[PDB]
């Protein structure tokens, strides 16, 4: 019977995350969770400390996970470097892993920095804006 | 060998409510998890508040929870609504699940609100007040 | 088919983990989680938050925990005590379960309290210094 154990054990987690959540050290959407360190550096950077954490630069990939990240940007007022870079075709974006990117929220006429803005920015009503990839950002973190 | 795993699983959990705990983030007694976003609104705001963390309006049901969640209020030098209140019959109070109140720890000549003091506010002492349920209030969940 | 449900703790467990580590809360080094209530206060003071934490006062064992210390002692700066004292024999120190000490960093030409500096503090560079053991420093626990 490692199920009665099972339960204490599912009971304790959803107590920690419960905890996180309620202080705002984390945004829970499905089976993701989104999280900040507050700082405000460039895409490489965020990287970084993102994989430190044992996670990765925050990408949405429906509308409930962008609009998680936007109220984030909204809440510290800044915009957010997302977890994708352009292709060297202008106009195609890809996820971190190589993989075609495929929900998008760009801002009405976005992407049109016509290959010369590698990464993603996203502002804070959670619309996308193709952007130079050394800019101060949010760093967002998803795990 | 799930056993291995649900050592370095039960160990793992063990750090993090730690962290939480030597940080001040929560409180343990027993199976129960006490938090607090450090805000201050009405009842229906924390219900709202402590379910969408995932958890519950607190609520002590003996004397060691009725204790952390006083230090808590006295630590935030506010009052806390708990989850509970009042039936059609005055002096008559219920958990929000509809069950009868078992613990309690009024003030000496609480309850008397005359069914005019639907929730139920705890003083930084530990001890219980009814009082009305739009009042700005500690909000305190338990998890 | 646990295996679902110990993939879905597993991946929670790392969730918590990373938004802790992700916002400083604590740092992991192997198995050993190490974090601070940012308070200063005397050895026997540490060691009671601690266990009330479910932890213990933190103590290096490897180069990469003592680093690990170091870098919260130098992110407060302020000095750390550690979990090990001397024993009746001066120079001789001990783990708080009674075993003798293996990895040591001292600074160069300590310890030498000659027996009336029973603790351990280390420096902001991580080189430990036999002290007393009512001076006010950093409590750092290791879980
Ligand atoms: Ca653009
Ligand atoms: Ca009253
Ligand atoms: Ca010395």
């Amino acid at each position: 019977e490692l199920q009665t154990e099972l339960y204490e054990i599912k009971h304790q987690i959803l107590q920690t995350m419960g905890v996180l959540s309620l202080q705002g050290s984390m945004l829970s959407v499905g089976d993701k969770v989104f999280s900040t360190n507050g700082q405000s550096v460039n895409f490489d950077t965020i990287k970084e400390m993102c994989t430190r954490a044992g996670g990765n630069i925050a990408v949405p990939r429906t509308p409930e996970e962008n609009e998680a990240i936007a109220s984030i940007a909204k809440k510290y007022n800044n915009y957010v470097y997302l977890g994708m870079i352009e292709d060297q075709t202008p106009g195609d974006f890809h996820y971190l892993d190589g993989a075609s990117v495929s929900y998008t929220n760009w801002y009405p006429g976005e992407p049109r920095g016509q290959g010369k803005e590698k990464c993603v920015e996203m502002y804070t009503d959670g619309t996308w804006n193709d952007r130079g990839c050394l800019q101060a950002r949010l760093a967002v973190c998803e795990f």
